[PDB]
């Protein structure tokens, strides 16, 4: 069996129409999907699905730097592709004029990921095997084979990462079923995104402790009036047990983070969001330096593991978000799990996208089985959009994501859906256009 | 008069045929240029011409991120660009959504990044001043509305870089009349390039010696034996006295770089470029600590002035590179530039690529003028290679670039070349495929 083809598609999403995903960096989001499929000769189920998320405006330069990569991936050998996926990533990752794009940062390299992204989705689907347990289910050998140890040597080597892998081996199993029974810890952001009004903010706070969310999360960033206002009303609303985060969107310099924050403590913050740039790992430290014990998050937009490291050993969080479609891949999130795992900080997955619960859920799980053993003090972040569109959507019960059971990365979309939404001419573009 | 359209194209050269540019990341680049033109109604005289920089592969997909910004540009008033240079780039930066691809790194900043330039070889052009001498002559006010500060106000607040420009202003005119009589100092690095013959480095490090060149570059980390040979044929090559710069190109991690050089200091060693990844800042601090004080330079590869203010706030080099297409054009590395001199750190242009030398000269001698008054302690980078494409190719006498003369940029390129290397249709490129 090969690779025939690698098929791409430019779909967005109007959620701007409702403020859908608003926050103070991005007030009009419009969640799209670089959406790419690997397409093999084999059966119609053989085949790879994955995509980068965007929202909106761009999506057709990401959906094109996706294309691109056909050369280096129509041809190849499907038994040879998913027998070595530390290898089919290499091919792509170590392409020095690709990677004068980034180096493994931005379009380029999420581009990047989204094929790697596709090829596990095609190795689960192969493995008849839901991709959480097809990773959790490696040898440690199988699955250091897949990571890039380059520029990591100071903080995770090999032998450190097949140590941690191999400690997990004894409770892989009862791990397993005790997330089967179980499902993993879930907290809602669809109550507060920016854009709505205050009597939406608490309609859905309400409801999102109603449904079992333990946690939910707030925007915050464009003013300080409006942002002591709206965490006011949603902590009243949830009640003092509730765990309330925060999020600026990387809005904010360092002084006036911790001066915002001090505004906003009163209120019970889990944690604070992205308080700054992404790539400012200085700065991060000295606002948690500035309002600790006050938690500081960050990790959505985090370009790659040596960011990540580095976030790690200059104690610049008190937890991070990973992203399944930010980096190159599941090859990179797996050393960034470890190096989470290696310097005892939790991760709660961002998934504040299109197909981003579906994909992320798999990561998350696989770190509890494979990793950490630790899930009841963290949590998957989860956003009430979109999951019609997916063939294995999510699924929460009672605040907690259940476990997928379908082959896959859960990144198979509807074709119908491509057909309605691919921009611009998709059934509803072309009439929303006109 | 108005901006009617942005032009984009794929042109690449086959620099790979005799491994120009060759190094040990990347073995055999084809340097490129994703080149766009900003055509008004005005006088032929009036258009803005920059342009990206890549090495072969992805070329078109960061000639298609560029072609993607023509819907922010198209209809904008040539007036009100040229007059608020500030504004026009914060209209492509701001653009959430396509922060979103990045924010502000990889291809789509990169793209971001020569439609600014082309904007500001524009002004300059309107204004009949070669790009340093418009940039230089610019009140420190209207220097200081172009840049963002955002990220910076713990290194560098407006009221900051006005007092760094304000103190520059009496020697503006006499900085300007020695650099137009003495030129500025440079240095090679066509010598070095990996790919060649022992034979051809030592032919070229004497040819360059010969030629009045008081520095030269070698490339060196994919085998320390090959290093330790050509490091000392060079030296003995070039004397004593000449300075002989090594560029690792991101090759190695912390331990292996310290030990790395460890094996080449007995050659008198200018300093080490990129000796580790371009986004570890911890990690370049952490092999200048231990080979100090052996000089270690980065920056061809930084992404934003978030990650240089982070470079030098660590004190993670001794020396920086800036590059004239990496950022977010022009408005980015005055910020840079600024940061570099509020914090006493030498800047060294990288220019090692089609249209870069043409282009950073101009960056360069405006920190001349009006930041630094310092040019005798460092130099701009250089390469003999493409210059005959542009039509203001950069003139070296003695070892010194001298100071254009003509209205612009020097991004303007001859439309036989365009025609001759576009790629894949091009007229060479239609032969050597074939
Ligand atoms: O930050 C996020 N969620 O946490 C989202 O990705 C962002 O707000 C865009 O909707
Ligand atoms: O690093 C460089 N010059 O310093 C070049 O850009 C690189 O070697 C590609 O030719
Ligand atoms: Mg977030
Ligand atoms: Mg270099």
């Amino acid at each position: 069996r090969t690779i025939i083809a690698l098929e791409t598609h430019d779909v967005r999403f109007p959620t701007s129409r409702e403020l859908d995903g608003s926050d103070a960096m991005n007030p009009d989001p419009d969640y799209s999907a670089a959406y790419v499929v690997l397409r093999t000769d084999g059966a119609e189920d053989l085949a790879g699905y994955g995509l980068v998320f965007t929202i909106g405006r761009g999506n057709d330069v990401q959906t094109a730097a996706v294309a691109a990569l056909a050369e280096h991936v129509v041809g190849l050998s499907v038994d040879k592709v998913i027998a070595d996926l530390g290898a089919f990533a290499r091919r792509l990752t170590n392409d020095s004029q690709l990677r004068w794009l980034g180096p493994e940062k931005g379009v380029m390299h999420m581009a990047i990921g989204a094929v790697i992204n596709a090829a596990w989705d095609l190795a689960a689907r192969a493995a008849n095997k839901p991709l959480w347990r097809f990773i959790a289910e490696l040898t440690p050998e199988q699955l250091v084979d897949t990571i890039d140890f380059r520029y990591l040597s100071d903080a995770l080597t090999r032998d450190e990462a097949l140590a941690i892998l191999r400690d997990a081996q004894p409770q892989r199993a009862a791990r397993t079923a005790t997330l089967i029974e179980q499902g993993y810890p879930a907290y809602t952001t669809s109550p507060g995104w920016l854009g709505y009004s205050d009597e939406k903010l608490v309609r859905l706070a309400k409801e999102a402790v109603a449904d079992g969310f333990r946690t939910i999360k707030l925007k915050v960033g464009a003013n300080v009036q409006d942002d002591i206002r709206r965490c006011r009303l949603a902590r009243a609303a949830i009640g003092p047990d509730i765990a309330m985060a925060v999020d600026a969107n990387q809005r904010w310099d360092v002084g006036p983070a911790i001066d915002w924050m001090r505004q906003l403590a009163e209120f019970d913050i889990a944690w604070i969001e992205e308080p700054t740039s992404p790539d400012d790992v200085l700065g991060h430290a000295a606002i948690r330096q500035g309002i600790t014990p006050v938690p500081v998050s960050t990790g959505e937009h985090t370009q790659n593991r040596v960011v990540f490291k580095q976030l790690l050993q200059a104690g610049a969080v008190d937890l991070i978000q990973i992203d399944a479609a930010r980096v190159g891949g599941v090859n990179e999130n797996l050393a960034i799990l470890l190096l989470a795992a290696k310097f005892g900080v939790r991760v709660f997955p961002h998934a504040g996208g299109v197909g981003l619960c579906e994909l992320v859920q798999h990561l998350a799980m696989a770190d509890f089985v494979a990793i950490t053993g630790k899930m009841e003090d963290r949590a998957i972040e989860f956003v009430d959009h979109l999951h019609q569109h997916f063939l294995d959507p999510v699924r929460i019960q009672h605040g907690r994501y259940l476990a997928p059971e379908v082959p896959g990365f859960s990144a198979e979309m509807h074709p119908a859906s491509i057909a309605e939404f691919s921009y611009p001419d998709g059934r509803f573009w072309v009439e929303d256009l006109a």
